[PDB]
């Protein structure tokens, strides 16, 4: 019944983005902001339609921003996760996506401690980049079928990384830690990946976890050890849908810092969701709900 609004705006740098404002928004309470980064060939409306994130935003009283990657910036409307120009704080797409957050913060009441970045495919890899470059902004990140930080640094090596994974995740985790500069802090990460993904092969999902284990272990230095050994593993089952395995990674303090959901026989797709959007597998577990719960329990 209660209905919010889905607006389109342009940030000062020309970045188009859409923003879902829930019906419960009255400006008296700073709301969480989930930045949702669409995959290749997608656009904000398609990603909203498939992830259903505006329904969760309506139900949970949070804001959702969908930055748009236009065809003028990448041939396939992919976030340029493989390009050195778009892997560092302060310039390129990381700066532009941070700019969208700043634009929303200026126009609505946003909870600075509950700003998150999630995405599918190239947008999952970009969400990794956002955590490494703007950890002062993003409390936690969700990586749907993505790749580790700097899995490739030119377009020439991007395809190999999609198929075979990036370099040694411990090394890439050091680079992500370096990319954080003086803003370094633990960034909790939830990863989703389908075991029959023929686009971004699941080795990449494993690498994201291993890379962030190192980065988050390093961000704790200068007390709290984090490794890529799963502390709790459980099989789950979707009624009349897919099975999946959940891996939980704790730090020494006992906090869940990372989570990995491998959906058995899923392809390259957002897990769960609706056929109203492209690149969804309605028979998977509901990544949007799972990711939102991970986010809300991992404020900055
Ligand atoms: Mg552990």
């Amino acid at each position: 019944g209660p209905a919010g609004q889905f607006i389109r705006d342009t940030a000062p740098d020309g970045r188009v983005y859409k923003l879902y404002i829930p019906s419960g928004y009255n400006g008296s309470t700073p709301l969480p902001l989930v930045v949702m980064l669409h995959g290749c060939t997608q656009n904000p409306d398609d990603f909203a339609a498939g992830t259903e994130m505006n329904v969760y935003a309506e139900q949970n009283n949070f804001l959702v921003a969908y930055p748009e990657q236009p065809s003028s910036a990448n041939l396939n409307k992919c976030w340029n996760w493989f390009d050195s120009n778009h892997q560092s704080r302060g310039r390129g797409e990381p700066a532009s996506i941070a700019g969208v957050v700043e634009d929303v913060k200026r126009n609505y009441s946003v909870d600075s401690r509950r700003v998150y970045a999630a995405g599918l495919s190239a947008g999952g890899a970009m969400s990794v980049i956002m955590g490494a470059t703007y950890p002062d902004v993003f409390a936690a990140i969700g990586v749907g079928s993505g790749l580790e930080y700097k899995a490739a640094t030119s377009m020439t090596s991007a395809y190999m990384a999609m198929i075979n994974g990036g370099p040694d995740p411990v090394q890439q985790g050091n680079l992500a830690y370096q990319a954080m500069g003086s803003h370094a802090r633990v960034v909790p990460v939830i990863v989703f990946h389908g075991t029959s993904d023929y686009t971004v092969y699941p080795v990449n999902g494993h690498q994201v976890i291993s890379q962030w284990a190192q980065t988050n272990d390093r961000a704790g230095d200068g007390n709290n050890h984090i490794d890529d050994q799963a502390d709790v593993t459980m099989n789950g089952s979707v009624p009349n849908g897919r099975t999946y395995t959940r891996y939980l990674y704790k730090d020494q303090n006992g906090n869940v810092v990372m989570e990995k959901i491998m959906v058995n026989g899923m392809g390259h797709a957002w897990s769960g969701g609706s056929t109203a959007g492209t690149y969804t597998d309605p028979a998977g577990p509901e990544a949007s709900s799972m990711m939102w719960s991970f986010f809300v329990n991992h404020p900055k």
